[PDB]
C-alpha cells in the first residue's frame, strides 16, 4: 500500500534553528504490520549549515521533531512543515491535505507514551550517517517512536556527532530502518 | 493478518535464555513477496542475564537465544521462544487458533543451506548493533543465523554478546531491523 | 506491484570484478510500492579479490561493481553483473523469458540525480558494514551509491573496501539489507 512523503526534491521544509534551513527527505512505506523508512538531511542554511567544533565547541547536536494527532496527521510544532508531507502522487504529492494515516503510525503497544511505568529501549533506533558522504564524518541519528508530549504519536530524529569536526557542511548519506505500525 | 508473524508487541515473557520466562523476545516477520522485512528486540527481566556486571562476573559476554521450526514453519518447542504467542497477527494481538503453515516466513534454504558437509558461505548471517538501556555507549552486537541448526527443518537464532566491561547495566535493547531471503 | 528481481539465490557465478565470473553477487530486489527493499551479499571464488594479503599487498583495499540500466530499467551488458541470470522470480530460479521493463525498481532520478555540474548531495549514498567470513573482527564496508553512472539512464554501484591489513582472508561476506526511492 502508500507512501507517505516530503516529495524527494531539495526545497528547504523544515525548521531547526531558522526558519527553512533544512530539507529532511522522509519516506514511510507501508508494509503490512511494519512502516519501512527511508531518511537523510541536508542543511541549507543557519546555525548548522557549517559545523565547526573549533570555533563553537558545543555545538554537537539537534533534533528534528515530527508530531502527530490521534489521526495521524502532522501537528504544526513538527519541525517538518505541513505543506510538504502527504501522501505520494508521482514525484509530488496530493493536491489536498491527508484527513486520516494512522496505518503509518508507530504502534502504541509496542511504543508507549510517557507514564509512571518502567520506559523501554525498543522505542528507539540507532544508525550512522555520513556527512558529504565521506565515510571518515559519520554522525549518529537517534530515531525514537511516541515519546513527545503534546501528540498523541511522534518520530524524532537526533543528530548528533563526537568527532571536532571544522568546515563540514551537514548534509548526510541515507537511512534506512522499520518499526511497528499502530493498525 | 496473514502477512505477519509475531511474538504481539507487548512486554509478557514469552522467552527462557537461563531460566522460564526470564525474559521478552518481540519480533514481527512481515512478508514482502520473497523478502522477509523483521524487526526485533529483547528485554530480559529476570535471572542470570537481567542485570550485567562484569566486574563480578567476567565471564558472561554472550548468550544465545534459538527458534527452530519444522517443515511446515511451525516453531518447535525447545524453540527458546515459547509458541503461545508466536502467531499470526490480529490488532495488537494473535489469530485464535495456532497456525498450522507458515513456510513463505522461513529463511530460503538454497540462499541459507543447512550444516553439511559442502562449502559454508557467510551471507546466511547478518550483523547487527543494538544499545543497552537505549545508551550510545552501551552497545552489543546482535549476530542472526539462518538454517544453521539441526534437528530442524529451518532455523533463526539471534546470538547477542558484548565486549566492553559493563557494570550493573539491565539487558534490555534498542530495535534493530533486518531482511532475508523467503523459501517461498 | 509485489514483484522480486533478483540474481537468483543460488552459489553459481554471475559477476566480473577482476577477471570473468570470479564472483556470486547475490542481490535481491522488492518492490514495496515506492520504495525498493534490497538485500545484498558477495563471494569472490577467483582472480585477484578472491584471497586478500594486505601485507604482500598493501594497496588492494577496494573494488566496484557496477549495474548499469536504460531507459526500461533493462541491465546493460557492460555491467559488472551478467545478464543471463538477473530476472523477476519463479520459484527458487527466474522466469523463463528476460524481463523487457522494470522502471518500478529503478532508483528515483530525482532523489538520486545523474551526474552533472550541480551539487551532488550524499543522499544518493548508503553505508553499511559486512563481515569477511562471518568474522565479527573482519569488517568490510559495502557504499552502495544510487545513479551516479555515465552511459546509462539508472545505476546501482557497490563499492567494497577495508581498512584492516588483511593476511590471507577470503572475500565471501555476511549480507546487507537497505532501500531506496523508487522512480515510480
Ligand atoms: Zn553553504
Ligand atoms: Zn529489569
Ligand atoms: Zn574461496
Amino acid at each position: 500500500t502508500r507512501t507517505l512523503w516530503t516529495t524527494p526534491d531539495t526545497s528547504p521544509n523544515c525548521t531547526i534553528a531558522q526558519d527553512k534551513d533544512s530539507k529532511l527527505t522522509l519516506v514511510l512505506t507501508k508494509c503490512g504490520s511494519q512502516i519501512l523508512a527511508n531518511v537523510s538531511l541536508i542543511v541549507v542554511a543557519g546555525k548548522y549549515h557549517i559545523i565547526n567544533n573549533k570555533t563553537n565547541p558545543k555545538i554537537k547536536s539537534f533534533t528534528i521533531k515530527l508530531l502527530f494527532n490521534k489521526n495521524g496527521v502532522l501537528l504544526d510544532n513538527s519541525n517538518l512543515g505541513k505543506a510538504y508531507w502527504n501522501f505520494r502522487s508521482g514525484n509530488s504529492n496530493v493536491s489536498t491535505a491527508y484527513e486520516k494515516a494512522i496505518g503509518f503510525m508507530p504502534n502504541l503497544v509496542a511504543y508507549p507514551k510517557p507514564s509512571n511505568s518502567k520506559k523501554y529501549a525498543r522505542d528507539i533506533v540507532y544508525g550512522t550517517i555520513y556527512l558529504g558522504g565521506k565515510p571518515d564524518q559519520p554522525a549518529v541519528i537517534k530515531t525514537t517512536f511516541n515519546q513527545e508530549t503534546g501528540c498523541e504519536y511522534s518520530i524524532t530524529f537526533n543528530f548528533s556527532w563526537s568527532k571536532t569536526y571544522e568546515n563540514v557542511e551537514f548534509e548526510t548519506t541515507s537511512f534506512t530502518f522499520s518499526y511497528i505500525a499502530q493498525e
